[PDB]
């Protein structure tokens, strides 16, 4: 009698393996899959169960407002509270590759940014991140993630950037909820790195630390902490600056040539709370 784990999870046609556990309401039996519907986000114990559902009447993308849209991808609002069962079903799912995440089941305390990537296919979940409708500290991303199929191609670097996008809209600061796994750091990181390069050579050489938090919403401490790695920080005219220099303008090229896909704040349409 075997008794396993959860050792892959089917979701379309890739067979994935979790990083870490997750509370999946399932029984433990010999085998080790599951079936995850890349629309629902519903699990299944057997291809056939999944095959009935994946035959009923269903959206083809998240059950959300889309709030942004643009050749590339979309981003879809969803509240926790008025889609219970999708949101579970996304933790249950995001749980999967995060060591700590709060209790999968209540998720009425957050906001959930999903984007997906149109084909003639349609809409494909490729990650999103949550969000506390009220945060103590200010945090304006709480969990974020990039479904592991699709990482390692700029998604997440959209996902961040799209966070702060609302913020700017929301006339606030803000910062990822601590501590970040050290995947999140990296990607955190790799952005303020990117914006404050690209703030340099695309708006002003020299720019305070309002300004800079004026137009990335960015908080004192990250841009601090950026432009100190970057040995750009300076004092001018009486304030604390981050300046242009030859490193930089090498650096924003390289980042250039890379050709990546940015969030366009004109397309974002959405009003805060
Ligand atoms: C953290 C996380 C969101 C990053 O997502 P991602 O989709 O991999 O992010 P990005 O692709 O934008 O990261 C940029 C990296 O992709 C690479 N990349 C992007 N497009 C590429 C392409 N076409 N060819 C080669 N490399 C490419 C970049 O070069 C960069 O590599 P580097 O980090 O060594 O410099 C993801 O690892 C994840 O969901 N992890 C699990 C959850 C987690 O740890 N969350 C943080 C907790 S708050
Ligand atoms: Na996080």
């Amino acid at each position: 009698a075997r008794v396993r784990n959860l050792n892959r999870i089917i979701m379309g046609k890739y067979e994935i393996e979790p990083w870490y556990f997750s509370p999946y309401p399932i029984e433990l039996t010999d085998e080790d899959f599951i079936y995850i519907d890349d629309f629902t986000l519903q699990y299944f114990g057997s291809k056939k169960q999944y095959e009935r559902y994946r035959k009923k009447c269903t959206l083809r993308h998240p059950p959300g407002n889309e709030i942004y849209r643009d050749d590339y991808v979309s981003f879809f609002e969803i509240d926790g509270r008025k889609q219970r069962t999708w949101c579970r079903n996304l933790c249950l799912l995001s749980k999967l590759f995060l060591d700590h995440k709060t209790l999968y089941y209540d998720v009425d305390p957050f906001l959930f940014y999903c984007m997906t990537r149109r084909d003639e296919l349609g809409h494909h979940l490729v990650g999103y991140f949550s969000k506390e409708k009220e945060s103590a500290d200010g945090y304006n991303v709480a969990s974020i993630l990039t479904l592991p199929q699709y990482q390692r191609m700029g998604y997440g670097k959209l996902l961040i950037e799209f966070s702060y996008e609302l913020s700017k809209k929301e006339n606030k600061v803000g910062s990822p909820e601590k501590p970040l796994s050290d995947l999140g750091l990296l990607s955190y990181r790799a952005y303020w790195s990117d914006t404050l390069i690209t703030l340099l050579v695309e708006h002003q050489k020299e720019i305070t630390i309002d300004e800079i938090s004026s137009m990335t919403s960015m908080t004192t401490t990250d841009i601090l902490h950026t432009a100190k790695t970057l040995n750009i920080l300076r004092y001018y005219k009486g304030q604390h600056i981050i300046f242009l220099n030859e490193d930089i303008l090498d650096r924003y090229n390289r980042l250039k040539a890379k050709k990546r896909r940015t969030i366009d704040p004109n397309r974002l349409i959405w009003k805060p709370p």
